[PDB]
């Protein structure tokens, strides 16, 4: 189950042994990051690796394609072929042959790959707690298995990317850091993008343009080899895009053209979805018009928030006259931070890869939550016409927590759904049990028989919340995540509980049982109106919800009701609300 997915894949259906005694042809000579991989993996037959003119790989260079990233891999019990266009390709490649695997066993294969689309990764961009250095040395890693090669970095907690401090050089200790992070992002054949947030207090003079310039070359003896330049955050004469397109031209020029290195040069323009465009204005065609051809334009969509369509591709990439870098807003959940957002990847058009020149998610302030999606997205950005779904959301799983994978499932099938919000975006949430709740609603709200097997699943539903929360819980294989999801995964039980009392007041024996429930309903309504008032407290969306689109209104409507019978029933007064 190869991710992302190959371009092209041939299996034999033989299968060698990893060989005992074998003999390695391009050691010196193929990029060490990708060999170092290999001795890890190797810890006779012949074993050849190297780039596409490297005399190791001669033989088999016209099996290698001929695309920025692409790698020939090849295995049958002759030999083993892992050949790369470039470094970044033959690493690659090893990232495939790591996951082919398995117990000192390989398939037989051929395998031609290449990303269809050129720049993947993640752009550090969410309001809310900054990741740690930890997270993110754990992120950069993240990026290499799954061949994601780009990453923005930009925590809101280190000043010296944005007004004022951007102007001066980092101090030893963060510089050291830094630097860390550029290390570990290099071994993963990953690009460290440094992002300059200038637009606050930025002056259209020289002697600012030159501050720019040297803060530059700082990084550069730092080791970066990508910049990005924002301007969303800018007023009065810096929103003119005449103006931004000679400042980054200037750089491309003075520094980006000078330096031997110098992979990506990407800027953020001010207006940077269709939604916020003005029509009546110029903005985009003129940056287009006077913006260098080899720098990158970033762009959300349509709005703020947004899937990226075919019509919403064609629309930006006619104004800018070049392929948009895509900024995709999921699983960014810092305007709904009550809710964690684990759902699958979705939405975006599988067959536009030569209309986009990058793809980055913006993740949830939550780092190794976030890793579900980051793993879809690599998929869908390396292969999108072989892009599925959910086979993608459970290999995520899979990978991220294979000790309890059907536990964080059933959890993340749960926890989707942004609920209503300032910006109209929503997700799908418990659709396999939502037609037998609305079912079991529609009868049972109508004093008509439901039937027996909906009560049934949603029984097995909250049986099954609670199991996996419960486990989960102690789970120790990924502490990290674990720490993260907590608080909710307390309310998902205490949500699977409230589920499982309201559905024996249904079931209703007796008067005074029902009271018992009734009253046990209550109490827990009550420890999750707590949990939300004490955990996640943040000014704006403080507080913990969890199975909000289905279930939480399932358990509500469906005590509401049964409170209402009750009160028929006996001519009596309890308060029917869930609030
Ligand atoms: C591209 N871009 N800023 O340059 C953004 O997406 N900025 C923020 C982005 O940082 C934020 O996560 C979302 C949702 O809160 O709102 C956007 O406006
Ligand atoms: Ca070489």
């Amino acid at each position: 189950s190869l991710q992302p997915p190959p371009q092209q894949l041939i299996v034999q259906n033989k299968t060698i042994d990893l060989p005992a005694v074998y003999q390695l042809n391009g050691g010196e000579e193929a990029n060490p990051h990708a060999v170092k991989v290999l001795k890890e993996l190797l810890s006779g037959m012949l074993i050849s690796i190297g780039e596409k003119g490297d005399k190791s790989v001669r033989k088999y260079s016209r099996q290698i394609p001929d695309h920025k990233e692409g790698y020939y891999l090849s295995v049958n019990e002759k030999e083993i072929v892992l050949a790369g266009n470039d470094e970044r390709g033959t690493y690659y490649a090893l990232q495939t042959f790591a996951q082919l695997l398995k117990d000192g066993k390989l398939p037989e294969v051929e395998i031609k790959d290449y990303p269809s689309v050129r720049y993947r990764g993640v752009v550090e961009g969410f309001y809310g707690t900054p990741w740690s250095h930890q997270a993110r040395l754990s992120q950069l890693k993240f990026y290499g298995k799954n061949k994601m090669n780009t990453y923005i970095y930009g925590p809101k907690d280190d000043p010296y990317h944005s007004a004022p401090n951007w102007r001066l050089p980092y101090p030893d200790k963060e510089a050291a850091q830094l630097q860390e992070l550029v290390a570990v992002a290099n071994e993963n054949e990953v690009d460290f993008v440094w992002a300059i947030h200038p637009g606050q207090d930025i002056k259209w003079n020289k002697e600012d343009r030159d501050l720019l310039l040297a803060k530059f070359e700082k990084m550069y003896q730092l080791g970066v080899r990508s910049f990005a330049v924002f301007f969303d955050d800018i007023s009065g004469e810096g929103t003119n895009p005449q103006k931004q397109a000679e400042l980054l031209n200037y750089i491309d020029e003075k520094f980006a053209q000078v330096k031997p290195d110098i992979n990506q040069l990407v800027m953020c323009p001010t207006e940077y979805n269709k939604s916020w465009s003005n029509p009546n204005g110029n903005y985009l065609t003129t940056l287009g018009d006077k913006l260098n051809p080899s720098i990158q334009i970033m762009w959300t969509g349509d709005r703020v928030i947004s899937d990226i369509t075919r019509d919403g591709i064609s629309w930006i990439n006619e104004r800018i006259k070049r392929p948009a870098y895509i900024w995709w807003n999921f699983p960014v959940s810092d305007y709904v931070r009550d809710h964690l957002l684990l759902g699958p990847v979705y939405g975006n058009d599988t067959t536009i890869a030569k209309e986009m020149s990058g793809f980055v998610t913006n993740p949830m302030e939550h780092a190794e939550s976030s890793k579900i999606a980051i793993y879809s997205v690599a998929s869908y950005a390396w292969n999108p016409a072989k892009y599925d779904t959910w086979q993608t959301w459970k290999d995520a799983i899979r990978t991220i927590l294979p000790s309890a994978a059907e536990e964080l499932e059933c959890f993340a099938m749960h926890n989707s759904d942004l609920g209503p919000n300032g910006h109209g975006y929503r997700r799908e949430e418990s659709m396999d049990i939502q037609p037998a709740a609305e079912r079991f609603l529609k009868a049972f709200k109508e004093g008509k028989n439901y039937d027996k097997a909906d009560f049934e699943t949603l029984q097995y539903t909250f049986e099954r919340m609670k199991e996996s929360a419960d486990i989960l819980l102690m789970n120790t294989e990924n502490k990290p995540l674990i720490v993260e999801i907590t608080p909710w995964v307390h309310q998902f039980k205490l949500t699977a509980e409230m589920g499982e009392e309201v559905l024996k007041m249904v079931e209703g024996r007796n008067e005074s049982y029902f009271l018992r429930k009734y009253n046990h309903v209550k109490a827990l309504q009550q420890q999750m109106f707590y949990i939300d008032q004490t955990s996640n407290q943040n000014p704006y969306q403080p507080g913990v919800k969890t199975a909000t689109r289905v279930i939480k209104p399932l358990i509500d409507r469906t005590f509401a009701t049964v409170v209402k019978f009750f009160n028929q029933k006996f001519n009596a007064h309890l308060d029917a609300t869930t609030d």
